[PDB]
């Protein structure tokens, strides 16, 4: 078994020309993990073994500055243009005026084995919880979805926080969920993470 | 680290003399997917990144035609002979008139970071959702486990969908899931799925 | 794609040397696991396609005799020592007199796709089912964590299981777990488990 691990997404009906990844010089991909496809990596990002970021079906998928893309996490998104050229706009996520898939912010971790799949955005400085879920969202900036939490058909304002095992279907639930506070136990864990993967990456690129 | 990521499985007490893999060649079997022993794969089928197939312990494990085994999926089972040449009949499924430890039908997505492990059958035409799991279970033709949803010792009827995150171990709970109506969310999920997959199948096809 | 599998741990703020693996020469690491940093891997261990076990942060992680660490498994586990020599005593777990940021006993299964973060411990015996989670948790020995069961931020008692689905964050409910019995569906599993799984580590053992 010979091949490259960063590769072009596949020429299919939505998609005539093949893209390959866009990924900052000081972005450490891991040998087993795969990026597929319209990705663009930012600077410092670590992209651990068994993750899977593949931009063949919806695209782009755009990974901000310093941010982790952990152990077996999948990046995928439902597609985006139809076969008549046509951009479902409702699998369609819009930060600032660009146009993504899925789109994650800057300093955001996604912790081993979670899962965003588009349409999805995930804003600055949030952590995504080990095994958590993410699909048809919108995470605000400085969230935390704890463990095995899910946000799914939902926008998780600014600040808020699931707390583990919770699946959050209905926007009622999600505007009512808890805020992150001082106190609260992941409150600090993003920049902690944050801090450790960006030395990760540095220190995984001096063995490259 | 150098291998082939389509192999035989070993020689073990229950199994006297090793199988390889029997793959249509118009299936897609990604570089950083895993297919270890006695396993049918159907044409069309896409396998993509990090999905482990695995038939060395519960055998044999068929996946039909145009179907799609989505990244970080895992098809694995129970023992279905023991160390006596006795077939585990409660660890073997039954599917037309055929045995199997796992059985994955023809049109079925099995979807990112899902498990289907033996003994285990899954019906035409259904959807696996993200992160879902399916054990000791037969889950009906035209169905749905949407998202973090588990069938674990049930048999799922055919047309009824598993609302995220429920976890069902009762025939009971079974056997009153709600239909898969016209206007229910995922109810033309699959067929898309399906086109897109094997559409992904044939363009990966044509880079290897 | 040109990688070892098996690999030192990166120079860090918190690790001035790096370490490779201890791996006993009769465990077997698949081809497709990953296997970084300070680790140390008993006999007769199986590590499976797509696992990783990646001691770069936390460490060490220890994964003792007939253990096995089945297909997408992730060990990983917070940071031990901080930016000032000091360790991080919250996230290390004491077993015996010894000290680690992940500890797997002996004969334990950590089935497909589960995870075991550091801090943590699980005692000899234990099954931690697939899809399942154990995080900031002491799970005792000859427990039982059922498919998509967690413990989080608990001690999980000698002899008890967690029923499937079940996310355990309290020691109140901890305490109150019920107990394994003869009758218990997953009684006997974990031993017929280990004896599968030790097997097979020598058959694939015979393919390398
Ligand atoms: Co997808
Ligand atoms: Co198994
Ligand atoms: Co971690």
């Amino acid at each position: 078994d010979e091949f490259s691990n960063i590769r072009e997404n596949p020429v299919t009906p939505w998609n005539p020309e093949p893209s390959a990844p866009v990924i900052d010089p000081t972005a450490y991909i891991d040998p087993q993990a795969s990026v597929i496809g319209e990705v663009t990596i930012g600077a410092n990002v670590m992209v651990s073994p068994m993750a899977s970021i593949r931009s063949d079906e919806g695209m782009p998928i755009f990974v901000g500055d310093r941010s982790n893309v952990q152990d077996g996490v999948v990046l995928h998104a439902l597609e985006t243009i139809n076969e008549e050229g046509e951009p479902i706009e409702d699998n369609i996520v819009e930060v600032d005026g660009k146009e993504y898939a899925v789109y994650i912010g800057n300093n955001v971790s996604l912790a081993h084995q979670s899962q965003v799949h588009g349409p999805a955005a995930v804003g600055d400085d949030t952590f995504i919880g080990m095994q958590a879920f993410v699909f048809k969202s919108k995470v605000g900036n400085n969230c935390v979805l704890e463990p095995r939490s899910a946000a799914i058909g939902v926008t998780i304002p600014d600040g808020r926080y699931i707390p583990a095992g919770m699946v959050v279907t209905s926007q009622a639930e999600a505007d009512k969920l808890p805020e992150v506070t001082d106190d609260y136990a992941y409150s600090h864990t993003n920049e902690a993470v944050v801090y450790v993967n960006v030395h990760l990456a540095e220190g995984y690129k001096e063995t490259s």
